[PDB]
């Protein structure tokens, strides 16, 4: 029947009750479940919600229980990370022809050109060419762009591959996707795989590979699923590895900017630095040594979520600045100031918000005077600015920019990141009456820019900035449970979403739930035969540019009414969340 083609994979809606004994829940990825520490999120108060993220993020560093999933500290992944340490050793210990790429859409994407970067530094700090380089999904823009359809195209993935690797000899393409979801990496990955005598593939990402997404890509033939399940049974010969621990829901279902991201790093970091700090060694890099790594990456959460009242003000006082309608300023130094930039931009998609509402600045690149000049004449009493660097950084270029945001606003607060017994200038710096000061022990590093200090750093900055971005609005209600239903259907992925979250929520037929979704979407057009057998590309390129579509969807739903009808209910109530709220009741 028209439509059965592109919807037949959905798992029919269960019966009331029956949604664990349906085998429903189980064949949920683990990356789209509802994590249970969440389910009264949009209840929680700003410490909860501290608490609560605290706990989701601490899920990344638990082990396995006694019939279970792989783990990030399980024998058969760290084994994994060793192996993999080692292909990039015959690698570094040939650079003629030699190249290392990361690849990801979105977030994976941006945590793939830090990364990059970083192990970039590292060689050239020693005087070794470069061999790291990033893909993005949708190009070098997309880095600090909100572009979340990018991802939708294997054949896309595979010329930016061709790309990079010109005419090299040795490629090793590690494809993040934290959901091993996304298009983008599928090709790239299988790609690799047709040509193993150049390239080695390495995917990563954190379900099993059983959850690995499993619907037709519109230009490629095989799935994700496919490709992994592939590259697993090339992992018994070494020419392919899968890196793929769980580490428990998103606090924020699906949200994989968060836990995801922050994992992708841990584990990529952990492992290349492993590579690199034991070739010249002359030394296997052994469980051992990437042990040490991961148990300063796992204090590093203790380090960050003992400032966790710290924490939860700082979101208590974004929140009220978007509350009332003003806007919130991320002002950082070198990497610090980056990954401020990266929480905003994903502020725009996560959450409908505007890119005024959540803004990142480096010194999005505008230096000091520019910023002096251009930004600091649109402050406002009710704003917020937040200022993020270490005491290395360059503390006169930081107290100049405070000195005069003091004037215009007055909610400040800071992150500084220091070693033990480094000081803090100007002893009336308040200025900061109530710092986020995260001190550092002193760790025994050996190569020239402090590496491991750098990926804590970050990390833990990470942490922060997701915790109080998307805890600020929860506190503003926008979040319902731990589900945001109001979501820019601007991917496949989201659209599968969108339609998961109208069978939770409704708790009506896989064919309503459809039919309701589409007619959202494509209103005032009515359901043809053509637009139900329409790729889910054409119901994105439509949905994407819409509001409330799913809203709307679920009141049609829940009223059993017409589009019409419940657009109508919609601007006769006093907000979208209560409308949806209460037509819940
Ligand atoms: C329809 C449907 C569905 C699933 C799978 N889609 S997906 O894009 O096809 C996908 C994405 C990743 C992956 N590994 N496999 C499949 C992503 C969304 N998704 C999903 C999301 C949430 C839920 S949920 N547990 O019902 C709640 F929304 F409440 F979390 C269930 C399924
Ligand atoms: O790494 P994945 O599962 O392939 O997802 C890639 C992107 O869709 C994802 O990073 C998304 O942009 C973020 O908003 C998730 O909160």
């Amino acid at each position: 029947m028209p439509g059965t083609k592109r919807f037949q994979h959905v798992i029919e809606t269960p019966e009331p009750g029956k949604w664990e004994l349906s085998g429903y829940e189980a064949a949920v990825p683990i990356t789209e479940k509802s994590n249970p520490l969440t389910q009264d999120l949009d209840k929680a108060d700003a410490e909860n919600i501290v608490r609560l993220l605290g706990q989701c993020d601490a899920e990344i560093f638990q082990e396995e229980g006694q019939s279970t999933y792989q783990r990030l500290y399980s024998e058969s992944i760290l084994t994994t990370m060793v192996q993999v340490a080692g292909k990039v050793q015959e690698v570094l210990k040939e650079p003629d022809g030699g190249l290392v790429v990361l690849s990801g859409g979105g977030t994976s994407g941006r945590m793939a050109f830090l990364m990059s970067v970083s192990f970039n530094q590292l060689m050239k700090g020693l005087g070794q060419k470069p061999l790291y380089t990033y893909l993005i999904a949708g190009g070098d823009r997309s880095v600090v762009a909100s572009r979340e359809g990018t991802e939708d195209s294997a054949l896309h993935g595979i010329e930016e591959l061709k790309k990079v690797a010109a005419g090299k000899k040795r490629v090793i393409v590690i494809g993040i996707s934290v959901g091993l979801s996304a298009p983008f990496v599928a090709g790239q990955m299988d790609c690799c795989m047709n040509n193993t005598a150049v390239f080695l593939p390495v995917l990563v990402g954190f379900n099993p590979v059983s959850m690995a997404r499993n619907d037709p890509i519109e230009d490629w033939s095989s799935t994700f699923r496919q490709v992994a399940e592939r590259m697993q049974k090339m992992q018994e010969k070494q020419k392919a590895f899968v890196l793929n621990p769980a580490i428990g829901p998103e606090g924020l279902s699906g949200s994989s900017r968060m836990k995801g991201g922050s994992a992708t790093k841990i584990l990529l970091e952990t492992l290349l630095l492993a590579a690199h700090k034991t070739v010249d060694q002359g030394i296997a890099a052994s469980q051992r040594c990437l042990l040490e790594i991961l148990r300063t990456f796992e204090r590093a959460h203790q380090v960050t979520y003992s400032q966790s009242p710290k924490i939860a003000t700082l979101m208590k006082s974004v929140s009220t600045s978007l509350e009332k309608k003003g806007h919130v300023y991320l002002v950082g130094w070198q990497t610090l100031g980056i990954i401020a930039i990266m929480d905003g931009v994903e502020c725009i998609h996560t959450f409908g918000a505007d890119f005024r509402d959540v803004r990142g600045f480096l010194i999005f690149t505008f230096s000091q005077e520019d910023f002096l000049t251009s930004i600091l004449p649109s402050l406002t009493e009710i704003d917020t600015v937040v200022f993020i660097f270490t005491l290395d950084d360059n503390l006169t270029e930081v107290q100049t920019i405070v000195e005069q945001v003091k004037e215009k606003t007055n909610h400040i607060q800071a992150l500084a990141h220091s070693t033990v017994g480094q000081t803090l200038p100007i002893p009336l710096k308040k200025l900061f009456p109530s710092i986020i000061s995260i001190t550092w022990p002193l760790l025994f590093f050996e190569y020239e820019g402090n590496f491991i200090q750098k990926f804590q750093r970050e990390l833990s900055t990470k942490w922060v900035l997701n915790t109080v971005s998307t805890g600020a609005h929860v506190l503003l209600g926008k979040i319902l449970q731990n589900h945001m239903l109001d979501l820019r259907i601007s991917n496949s992925k989201l659209f599968w979403r969108a339609l998961a979250m109208l069978q939770r929520f409704s708790g009506q037929s896989k064919a309503r739930c459809i039919e309701s979704l589409l007619r959202a979407i494509h209103f005032p057009q009515p359901l043809s035969d053509d637009i139900r057998a329409a790729p889910i590309s054409c119901h994105v390129q439509v949905a994407h540019e819409k509001e409330q579509v799913i809203p709307i969807a679920l009141l049609s739903l829940l009223f059993r009414c017409s589009i019409t009808e419940a657009q109508a209910h919609l601007a006769a109530a006093p907000s979208v969340c209560e409308a949806v709220r209460s037509a819940l009741a």
